[PDB]
């Protein structure tokens, strides 16, 4: 009746935070087998994203192998990046709807409670001094910290974001793009009132200019050069932009309305 659904959580989380989401799905698409993966749950979510990619991969392969008509993915916050990289590196995934639930798809660049707690002596404009070090790149947040004022160090040091975005050339960029293009739909959810993702537009692949002007997905090389299939996906009608103004970063997976508008339609 419905394709299996895999959920990938974000920072300091577990399947516990998705009880409301599972309800929504059960109350609308009865019998849907939803697997909310409890991998890298509490502090382990701070592990390098590439590590998380392999872990999730090992866990997701069996589920996909059993899904005759493919599976759907709902990846929340940081999880969105793990999933994008995952769909980029496995040439045999069968993901239909890839729902990016408010993820920093084009990176993060903002002061946050978590950030201040983790780095008590740093601001957004300072973080790069730590995040772009070899050991810094061993911390999940740092793997996608995108400082628009140190773009050269970023392209140089980012071991995750700059790489999956094709901002830094690597031997398998073409294959990764080919793999990501296998997706059926790239559902982008996010909104102006998410008070964490910064810029919040990062959810729609929008990002800061060197002057901190928020450019649209289409005004960036990542798109114009079609580095990982954004342009191909868009022209094909695969990207579903679903903005929402009344949701804070913690409520995207606990809002019946959002679910009904932006998620339910894509869970075939």
């Amino acid at each position: 009746s419905y394709k299996p659904v895999i959920v990938v959580h974000g920072l300091f989380d577990s399947s516990y935070s998705f009880r409301h989401l599972l309800e929504y799905i059960n109350e609308t698409h009865p019998g849907t087998v939803v697997t909310v993966l409890d991998l890298f749950d509490g502090r382990e979510s701070l592990r390098p994203l590439w590590e998380q990619v392999q872990g999730f991969r090992e866990a997701v392969v069996p589920i996909m192998a059993k899904a005759p008509q493919g599976v759907h993915l709902i990846c929340y916050s940081q999880g969105g990046l793990v999933c994008r990289a995952l769909l980029s590196v496995m040439d045999d995934h069968n993901v239909d709807s890839f729902i990016s639930l408010s993820s920093p798809q084009m990176g993060q660049y903002g002061d946050t409670d978590y950030l201040k707690w983790l780095f008590p002596t740093s601001m957004r404009s300072n973080l790069y001094r730590i995040c772009y070090s070899p050991w810094g790149q061993e911390f999940s947040i740092c793997n996608y910290w995108h400082d628009p004022h140190h773009d050269d160090l970023y392209l140089n040091a980012s071991s995750f974001l700059a790489l999956i975005n094709g901002e830094r050339d690597h031997p398998n960029a073409t294959v990764w793009r080919k793999n990501f293009l296998r997706v059926g739909h790239l559902v982008l959810i996010g909104g102006p009132d998410d008070g964490v993702i910064t810029p919040w537009q990062s959810s729609f692949f929008g990002f800061y200019d060197a002057n901190e002007t928020v450019l649209e997905m289409e005004e960036q090389l990542v798109y114009l050069r079609d580095s990982f299939g954004l342009k191909t996906l868009l022209a094909r009608g695969a990207i579903v932009r679903c903005p929402m103004a009344g949701i804070s970063h913690t409520a995207w997976h606990s809002n019946r309305t959002l679910y009904e508008t932006c998620i339910e339609p894509w869970l075939s």
